[PDB]
């Protein structure tokens, strides 16, 4: 048992709510939340932008220190950070970015991240300003994951879709 509330089952392992994240995250306090990160960890915007908003920065200036040390992340990779106000960790995963023209292919590498982990927190990958469709994301998604991830959709004619469109 755990404290999610008002997640539509999608399957045994997957969840759907339409839902702020940083306010989920806000209320949960999930041991990981997963930031849409690239591989900068640059946290301008959409989810990312918004999860660095709700810590000041402070998320931001954290990842300053780890890409000095170690470096950028590889699409499909992963590291994993503090979760400041949001979570114990914050998990930042790569997906592809559309925009970018990098290779949709890449977001089974990305999910398989979360299978280090036996609950997250979670948007759909590569959605939003990464540019792909997130109904593949979510099926992707469903066929990679295997720990427990609830997913939290910003977007209400988005979540709506989702749902209405799963297999």
């Amino acid at each position: 048992v755990n404290s999610f509330s008002g997640y539509l089952k999608l399957t045994d392992n997957v969840y759907i709510k339409n839902a702020d994240i940083v306010e989920e995250a806000k209320k949960v306090k999930p041991t990981v939340v997963v930031n849409a990160a690239n591989v900068y960890l640059k946290h301008g915007g959409g989810v990312a932008g918004a999860l660095n908003k709700a810590t000041n920065n402070a998320m931001q200036v954290e990842s300053d220190d780890y890409i000095a040390t170690n470096g950028p992340l590889k699409v499909g990779g992963s590291c994993v950070l503090s979760g400041h106000n949001l979570a114990k960790h914050c998990l930042h995963v790569v997906g592809p970015n559309v925009n970018k023209g990098e290779d949709i292919q890449l977001l089974k590498s990305a999910y398989e991240n979360f299978n280090q982990h036996e609950v997250l927190l979670a948007p759909l990958l590569s959605a939003g300003i990464f540019g792909a469709d997130p109904i593949h994301s979510l099926r992707v998604c469903v066929d990679t994951v295997r720990t427990n991830v609830y997913l939290a959709v910003f977007d209400k004619n988005l979540y709506d879709k989702l749902v209405s469109s799963f297999l």
